[PDB]
């Protein structure tokens, strides 16, 4: 151990040691010199770095600078030693208050207590041997402090809010931000002084200061060892595996750094061969200090957060603290002066971005000015080169508020249910042939024709006329948001005003979306097709969705998303989609930045995908919302978010933006436009995005549904917990905003040979505003990893290689470097109620595997033949001798009809299927089918006798009709009668209107009588002439479909009931046919033994069942009927009621035939 201690505690034996060896190293010409090894940091350059010219060879900026610096610490301290040096270098500790430098260095010619005479003085400066002479350091007052409470310690405050960080990332990022200080106020004005990276090495003073940020490195490794964090880098892993020059070099004269020269072998000292004597700043013990750091934590907080990059130069960043004007006048509150930071830099800089926000806490001023973190400010940056010229603010990218609310805390609640109409919209695919003419009505009339009110208007609001900040004057930018936390908020804006447009031009429906998570095959017949029939003149007219004009340019321009191109199946990536994959780790995180620079550059992919080459396609920015997809594809979009916020609700977590709070204030660029250039009210109301968070309450409008994948929002929530619970690799990119729209393509490459990971893409555009993201973009390579065989760990690079959407050749320099990140996974909850809930969809909206998944459980479930089994829950339907017993003669089929109560009995027969078939391997609700919608085939589930399994299958099948009984002993066969669709333009043939006016009626009976006769069709229907089908009610049960037919037939039974919610009447009771309703069931009721359902055993009276969301604790997919909602169901019920009708009426008594 060679020992590193303060400097100021020095004994002028120690101090004469280390004087006489450091002359004896300075007159060395030898590697072991002074000159040499000063060398290694800074001019003149002798590294080369990507494909540039000669570049500092030392590394700053990257995760790899502690590393880079630790190490030359030892070198530099080997170096010194072989000239005793009986001691290693000593730290001087600058977070302790300053008066001056410290008096190793205060003064040349040293006295020897010998004297004789002098000097040297080798600490007060270190000769630039090449490029005379020396030079002396200009400090600055700022240095020196504690002088009456303000200034406060800022130096400090750096090291201990870097301290604080428990992210090696972060770490380093505030570690090094407050490493810069020191060497920017002791370097000053002169430009050969610490000052620069160029020549600070020169300074035996950076020695002594970089002692000290390494003592501020070991103890914040210890203070992760305490307790339970890691001391790994997890950050840009592919920087550590090469030797750092000129550590690496040939020429290194020890062999200890030579052969430690890779960044990853130095994550511990301890193999070094130093130590330092205390390494606890200002008398702290480290459960003092971490005490102090983690209750500093607590409580609410606010931040300056800053992009940073190489700008070529050293620069002090002064913090303003900025109150907004009202008024035209400039008379913004920036008086008050925030914080303060440093930044080191150079000509022949190696350039760097940190893959993090520097943030600087702002908190306490906030505080002292008396108004609420959460409320509304900003903060401006002055930026000071060292050179002392003040600088542009276009120099950095601009300051953010960072707010950190109390935790835990949930935002303010959503306005409650329904009332009385919002606009929904709806899957594309959801859309019956009617929707999809009237909605083409509408698109086609506001785009047909041009107006300020028109389409061509509000197809420019995004890109490309270029209007931002105003049409006046000198430099104009595109308006639309991007590189922003509010990016989704605008688009949300643009997509209501696309909305309100079409409503006025006379469409029923909000604008639809279309999931790309969904693996789909082609783009959509709506905006696929060239052209369409009009069902009235049958004349043959545009479609408007496959192009559209571009007005502003006066030539044959029409939108040409001609070419879509990557995507479509394979390659990227997929365990379903790129983009579904995308998006999943989008949906993962609890915090909204997070979220948002995934969900945002997820979605960007769509947009270069679909656009193709094409300059007026998707790809451009400035284009590509003239093509009518775009306001689909954000209908989706903004449904995503929807997703995302709900899914907080349910974590318990905040959903708006408070990690760039004051980005939320800023007016939305085109919105906030006065009435001419903006004549939308609602969206110009919500200018500023504070109110956009409210799904509904604000905007009036809502999704048909908000499962993402097939999961339901807690089942999404359950597979993000699994997802999380596994440890995850990733390569980040820090996307800057380059000037057009490009495709990047990411490798991994271990040994000799490279893998294709996967492909993303970045949109922009010429006259883009500017825009930078504050965090790294997460693409998950850890399958990659897997199948490449490669550890976590282990030595593997990346490559990328960058191509313009219009297919020229972009420099791998055009975007920084990516790094590769570790995450390692757990999770206490679950613990959930996830046992206990069910979503019930459509089979024929369901995927194969799951399909496949459907299957196997149901052999399962009827192989059991008695007790559990499928066989005795259709044996409900079954007639054995259940049907008042023991005294039991000759009566008769036990099974609830009669019919006051069916809705009830069979409702717990599908419940008792459904938890028949859970029980045996399944993890999914019951699924149904729309019969209500017009129906081509059976579902894809029962039509075919043999299927295909992931290896190939033999028939089970096990969903066909061969179903067997095995009290006669044979399969129920099931034929289909030439049927089903006859229906014109409209309306709603068949069921569907049946069904329609069984919701008509207040009162229970009267509605159950039309519901259920409603239901029998499909008995009779899929009922052939063979009578072991569903055609008779002794056999029907042993179908399969049975069980989907009744589940949507419940369906139905739970949308009356909401209806009965809206409509303000009795919903889960009813006051008809009391004397069956408090008679428990015939089979359910029975025993333990007859029926396996515990809870069907509890609730068998009617009374009991007829609440199924707490009682049986499952939700259906949608309540839609025939493309209806219930609010929308409920105005058609009442157009139907309003006009004047005969209707005819049937006594029905049940006869056996």
């Amino acid at each position: 151990n060679l020992l590193r201690k303060n400097v100021d505690t020095l004994t002028p034996d120690e101090i004469l040691n280390l004087q006489v060896s450091l002359r004896a190293m300075q007159d060395d010409e030898g590697a072991s010199g002074y000159q040499a090894i000063s060398a290694y940091h800074g001019e003149p350059a002798d590294c080369k770095a990507a494909d540039g010219s000669t570049i500092v060879c030392c590394l700053h900026g990257m995760p790899t600078f502690p590393m880079w610096h630790r190490l030359y610490l030892v070198q530099f301290e080997q170096a010194l030693v072989a000239h005793g040096s009986t001691l290693g270098i000593p730290y001087w500790d600058w977070t302790k208050p300053m008066t001056q430098l410290p008096e190793l260095v205060q003064h040349p010619l040293f006295i020897d207590p010998t004297g004789k005479k002098a000097k040297k003085n080798v600490f007060y400066s270190g000769e630039i041997k090449f490029e005379n002479k020396v030079t002396a350091r200009a400090v600055d007052a700022r240095l020196y402090q504690a002088s009456q409470e303000g200034q406060k310690n800022f130096l400090l405050e750096g090291v201990l809010n870097a301290l604080e960080q428990e992210d090696f990332c972060h770490f380093e990022v505030q570690l090094e931000v407050a490493h810069n200080p020191i060497h920017y106020l002791v370097g000053g004005r002169f430009t050969h002084s610490m000052s620069s990276l160029e020549y600070t090495s020169y300074d035996p003073l950076f020695f002594l200061h970089h002692s000290n940020v390494e003592r501020h490195f070991a103890l914040w490794q210890a203070l992760q060892k305490h307790r339970g964090l890691p001391t790994r880098p997890n950050c840009g892993l592919n920087l550590f595996h090469s030797p750092m020059e000129p550590f690496g070099r040939d020429t290194n004269p020890f062999a200890i750094t030579k052969d430690n020269s890779k960044a990853s072998s130095l994550f511990d000292y301890e193999h070094l061969g130093y130590a330092f004597d205390d390494l606890s700043l200002n008398g702290m013990t480290i459960e003092e200090l971490e005490a102090l750091l983690k209750q500093r934590r607590s409580g609410a907080r606010a931040f300056a957060n800053f992009r940073l990059g190489g700008i070529k130069t050293s620069a002090n960043v002064r913090i303003k603290l900025c109150i907004p004007t009202e008024d035209k006048r400039q008379s913004d509150n920036c008086d008050n002066d925030a914080g303060q930071f440093f930044i080191l830099g150079g000509t022949n800089e190696m350039p760097w971005n940190f893959a993090f926000p520097y943030l600087h806490e702002i908190t306490d001023t906030v505080l002292s000015l008396g108004l609420a973190l959460d409320s509304n400010y900003y903060v401006t940056a002055e930026v000071t080169a060292i050179n002392g010229t003040l600088m542009p603010t276009q120099t950095i990218p601009r300051p953010i508020v960072t707010y950190i609310p109390p935790q835990g805390f949930k935002d303010v609640n959503m306005v409650n249910m329904d009332t009385s109409s919002l606009r929904f919209r709806k899957d594309i695919s959801s859309l019956t042939t009617e929707e999809e003419y009237e909605l083409r009505v509408a698109m086609e009339r506001f785009m047909s024709d041009k107006s300020i009110n028109g389409y061509q208007a509000l197809a420019e609001f995004h890109g490309l006329p270029a209007k931002c900040p105003r049409p006046d004057a000198l430099n104009r930018v595109a308006c639309c948001i991007h590189g922003m936390a509010t990016f989704p908020h605008w688009h949300r804006l643009v997509v209501m005003q696309f909305e309100n447009a079409l409503f006025t031009r006379g469409s029923p429906i909000g604008v639809p979306y279309w999931d790309w998570t969904k693996p789909f095959t082609a783009l959509p017949s709506l905006l696929a097709d060239e052209t369409y029939v009009d069902p009235y003149t049958k004349e043959t007219k545009p479609n408007p969705f496959f192009k559209a004009p571009i007005e502003f340019l006066k030539a044959g321009v029409h939108t040409s998303r001609q070419i879509d191109e990557r995507l479509f199946k394979q390659p990227s990536k997929g365990d379903h989609g790129f983009l579904y994959d995308g998006l999943s780790l989008a949906f993962e995180q609890d915090d909204f930045c997070d979220f948002e620079v995934q969900f945002e550059v997820t979605h960007n992919s769509i947009h270069a995908w679909t656009g193709g080459s094409e300059p007026y396609s998707m790809s451009s920015l400035h284009y590509t919302s003239f093509d009518p997809m775009f306001w689909l594809h954000h209908s989706q979009v903004d449904r995503l978010w929807a997703i995302w916020q709900a899914l907080q609700i349910q974590r318990g977590k905040p959903y708006k933006t408070y990690c760039a709070n004051s980005e939320v204030y800023r007016p939305m660029k085109p919105f906030a436009f006065k009435s001419p250039l903006n004549n939308d009210e609602k969206t110009r109301e919500h200018s500023v995005p504070t109110d956009v968070y409210d799904y509904q309450a604000e905007l009036a409008y809502t999704y048909d549904t908000l499962f993402f994948g097939g999961l339901s929002i807690r089942e999404l929530q359950r597979y993000v917990e699994e997802a999380k619970s596994k440890d995850r690799v990733f390569a980040g990119f820090l996307l800057m905003g380059i000037q057009t729209s490009a495709n990047v393509d990411l490798f991994v490459v271990a040994g000799g040979n490279e893998f294709f990971v996967g492909s993303i893409a970045v949109l922009g555009g010429s006259k883009e505003m500017t825009w930078r993201f504050d965090r790294v973009y997460k693409h998950e390579i850890t399958d990659a990893l897997g199948a490449l065989g490669v550890d976590m760990f282990a030595e593997y690079t990346l490559r990328v290689d960058i191509k313009d959407v219009n297919g020229t050749a972009l420099p791998p320099t055009a975007i920084p470097p990516p790094i590769v990140i570790f995450v390692p996974g757990i999770a206490d909850a679950n613990v959930k109620f996830d046992e206990q809930h069910r979503s019930r969809k459509n089979v024929d909206s369901m995927t194969v595997s799951e399909m496949n998944a459907l299957r196997t459980a149901m052999a399962a479930f009827a192989a059991d033949k008695e007790v559990t089994g499928y066989q005795q829950v259709a044996a409900f339907h079954g007639s054995t001798q259940w049907c008042p017993s023991p005294d039991a003669a000759q009566k008769y089929a036990c099974c609830h009809h009669g019919m006051a109560t069916f809705p009830h009995w069979h409702r717990l027969i599908a419940l008792n299927f459904e938890n028949g078939l859970r029980r045996n391997g399944w993890s999914g609700g019951l699924p149904y089918w729309d019969w209500t919608r017009p129906i081509d085939a059976l579902p894809a589930l029962v039509l075919e006798a043999e299927y295909t399994d992931a290896n190939g299958e033999a028939k089970p099948n096990p969903f066909f009709s061969g179903a067997i009984d095995s009290i006669g002993a044979s399969t129920s066969r099931a034929p289909t009668e030439a049927l089903y669709e006859k229906p014109d333009f409209g309306k709603y043939t068949h069921l569907a209107n049946e069904i329609i006016s069984a919701l008509e009626q207040e009162d229970f009976c009267d509605f159950e009588v039309q519901y259920e006769i409603a239901h029998n069709h499909i008995h009779a229907l899929v009922g052939g002439t063979e009578a072991v089908s569903m055609a008779s009610l002794e056999y029907s049960a042993f179908d399969p479909i049975f069980m989907l037919h009744h589940s949507n037939v419940d369906r139905i039974w739970a949308t009356w009931q909401a209806l009965q919610k809206f409509r303000g009447k009795a919903y889960n009771s009813a006051n008809c046919a009391i004397e069956i309703l408090r008679k428990p069931m015939s089979p359910f009721s029975l025993a333990s033994d007859i029926n396996p359902d515990a809870m069907t055993r509890e609730y068998s009276v009617p009374f009991d069942v007829f609440n199924y969301k707490k009682n049986f604790h499952y939700e259906y997919d949608t309540l839609e009927l025939n493309g209806l909602s219930i609010x929308q169901l409920s105005r058609e019920i009442n157009r139907r009621k309003a006009k004047n009708r005969v209707x005819v009426t049937f006594m029905l008594e049940g006869l056996k035939k």
